[PDB]
């Protein structure tokens, strides 16, 4: 019905040209609070971001906060059943750079996920998830330092489509009954009581996607890009995605046959070095991750095996108390922790805000604040480097203070 | 044509009844040499198990072991094109007990899998991958020593089960235009030069490998059963998965809820212990296994996520030149490493052949030969504390002395 959103009297619209950004200097900033931990990491991310751009630019930035609804709290202000209003994904898109706490998403039944309706709707096709090592945080590994990787995950398609029929229900047996009958299908084992999931990966969803992350790679000076893939067992999706990923590379950025391949390079136009693309079978890459950490960089990936690849990586650095993203597209950008509701914490004032933190700190640096996102880094490391951290490093280390999440808050802005 | 296989003359074939083995003395047990690496790690494993067998029963019990084809062996036994032939399946179900070295699957087409389709048509629903840490072994995780766990991974259906057509071809455009007109499918983002593949999981499937981890469980005095899954995504197929994993567990074993659940507890009839039922979505628990190693035990799992997890698990504990497996089935059980064929490493003599022996320490323990087992145990143990170790041990290490992979099987029985 009537909108419950208030633009802000004193801000002023981002706006888009040439793909190039404009940011005035009061630029309103839509927000979704979250569900559960949103709760906690949400007003931490808010006091921490406004400290750093009234410290990086003493009152002449700032951002003036819309709050927008989605998850529990919509159904709270627009009535029962309202999950995700069409005003959520007209605004995001309107004002062009978002930032959004965790939704939850309930396992086998009710909606499906809020946090892929927004990707899908808004086709940010891009989930960008830088994983580095900040000094001092404890690991559970003995060279976390060696773990600095930017993660490109596939955004729009793949088994994450969530087409999918219940066991028994007349459209699977419908399926089923295609399957086996008309596409002479025999290799489902038990055909009965049988629920059905749909993989789909296409040439363009995958160019798209692989051509990110290797603009990324040469934007950044990067060394390498790894497409990941189980292309010897899904030959058609995954091991299309390795195919276009490779042919990507070679038409558009004049990749070269690396010692006769299968590798080849990209030579950066900016600084001549040469980039590296390659490719790792996905279950190998959780193994190398870990082994051989420094021979990867830029990862580009589809969409669940990125969302394996984001928790595996994360947890090589502290976890994904300290994982930040983004889900970017053509015409906005959608800021976004790693790390879900944890609903068993919610409340207490007890997650790291460290990841919802440094997503922001990637909102930022994508709004070419860059001052305020440096003192965002500088205080995380400041707070991490005096041990005085939430439960989450608290448990791996010896000797540290343990801090609320609205605590390490405001340690991070002391640290600035 | 003309079988090319010798059965020994000094051997007797295994039998089955009440569902339990009768191993004679001079068992027959045929052996895949493997593609790749597998002509490395292949002999190691025949000596080191001779010498096993030798050393606890004094020449009173030996293998007659028959080597059977599949792979590249194959082709240039039976003929090109011969990858799997028909007598490879008739032996292993006939002799119950069988081991095989990795199989070259190619990428992106290509032949589909032979170890997919060994599994699948011996209907070996049961790929179970112990993970445990060997005193000694050098790791990339602080506390290598907390991870013992015991993986069972659906091994009949899932994305595995090669149920795909390639991007552009008249299938895969017919199968686009039944679910997007027939089945009224709106979420393919782009169904133009798109692959699609097919997810199937039943009840049946679900069950009958979720039974069996927790009659492992019960069976080997085990702490907890965890269904890990991507069931908020994926409701249908991974969720049903959980759900039928916690039902099986109220109706077969008596599951009752913890403090109001979602978990429940079964007790061990043997001793008392009761066990725990839990689950973890799956991108979580590739950061619980690095962060939280203690808390986990037997995970039953879906075929594509037990992949992934065998290899993130066995790196925690020196990799998979140390993760020994098997698939096992109600007729007969067929051993086998966790690792491929890595073939930039193929007749160097130089990859870690204790998967593969320790996938054969598995086969005698199924075959009751448990004193030969612990043979291996301990000349593994032996051979990793005196460091004389393979190049990728050696390279995690200070002092090791690098030892091929034929040198190593040789260490292994010196410290028997
Ligand atoms: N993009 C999103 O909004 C998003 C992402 C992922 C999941 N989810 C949703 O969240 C719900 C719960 O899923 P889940 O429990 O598997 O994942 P989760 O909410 O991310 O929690 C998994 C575990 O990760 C650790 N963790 C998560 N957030 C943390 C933080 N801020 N600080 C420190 N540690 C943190 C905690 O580990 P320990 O308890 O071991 O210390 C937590 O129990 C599901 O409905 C799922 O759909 C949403
Ligand atoms: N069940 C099977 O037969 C099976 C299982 C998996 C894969 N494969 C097949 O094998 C082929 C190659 O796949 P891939 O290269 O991704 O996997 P891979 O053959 O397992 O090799 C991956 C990496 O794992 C490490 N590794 C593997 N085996 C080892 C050993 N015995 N000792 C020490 N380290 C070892 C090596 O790591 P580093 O080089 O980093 O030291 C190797 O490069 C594919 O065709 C695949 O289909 C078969
Ligand atoms: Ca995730
Ligand atoms: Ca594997």
């Amino acid at each position: 019905m009537e909108s419950k959103v208030v633009v802000p009297a004193q801000g002023k619209k981002i706006t888009l040209q040439n793909g190039k950004l404009n940011v005035p200097e009061n630029p309103i900033i839509p927000y979704i609070e979250g569900d559960g931990i949103g709760v906690d990491v949400t007003p931490a991310m808010l006091k921490v971001v406004d400290a750093a751009v009234e410290k990086a630019y003493k009152g002449e930035r700032k951002i003036s906060w819309m709050e927008i609804y989605t998850g529990e709290k919509s159904t709270q202000v627009y009535g029962q059943d309202v999950w995700l209003p069409a005003e959520t994904l007209d605004l995001i898109r309107e004002y062009r750079v978002a930032i959004k706490g965790p939704l939850t998403t309930p396992v086998g039944g009710g909606i499906r996920s809020l946090n892929v309706a927004l990707r899908q709707e808004l086709d940010l096709y891009i989930c960008l998830r830088p994983v580095r090592y900040y000094q001092g945080t404890p690991s559970p590994v003995k060279h976390p330092e060696l773990t600095d990787m930017v993660i490109f995950r596939e955004n729009s398609e793949d088994i994450y489509a969530g087409i999918e029929w219940k066991a028994d229900s007349a459209d699977a047996e419908k399926v089923i009954k295609f399957l086996r009958e008309e596409m002479g299908v025999k290799k489902i084992r038990f055909p009965e009581h049988c629920g059905i999931g749909i993989k789909p990966c296409s040439e363009e969803g995958t160019k798209r996607l692989v051509r990110a992350a290797i603009e990324y790679a040469i934007a950044n000076d990067r060394d390498s890009v790894t497409l990941v893939h189980k292309g010897n067992i899904m030959k058609f999706t995954e091991g299309a995605f390795k195919d276009w990923g490779y042919q990507l590379a070679r038409e558009e950025f004049g990749g070269e046959l690396i010692d006769g391949g299968p590798w080849l390079k990209v030579k950066n136009p900016n600084t001549g070095k040469e980039i590296v693309i390659k490719d790792v079978i996905a279950d190998a890459f959780l193994q190398q991750i870990l082994l051989r950490p420094a021979e990867y960089d830029v990862i580009a990936c589809m969409n669940l095996n990125g969302d394996y690849i984001s928790d595996a990586l994360a947890a090589q650095v502290g976890g994904i108390g300290i994982a930040p993203g983004a889900n970017i597209g053509d015409e906005c950008a959608l800021f976004e922790a790693t790390h879900g509701t944890a609903p068993k914490y919610a409340g207490q004032d007890k997650v790291n805000p460290g990841s919802i933190i440094l997503s922001a700190e990637m909102m930022l640096r994508h709004m070419g604040w860059t001052e305020a996102a440096d003192l965002i880094v500088k205080g995380m490391e400041g707070a991490i480097n005096a041990k005085t951290v939430t439960y989450d490093f608290e448990r791996l280390m010896d000797g540290a203070k343990l801090l609320k999440c609205s605590e390490f808050g405001d340690a991070i802005i002391e640290n600035m």
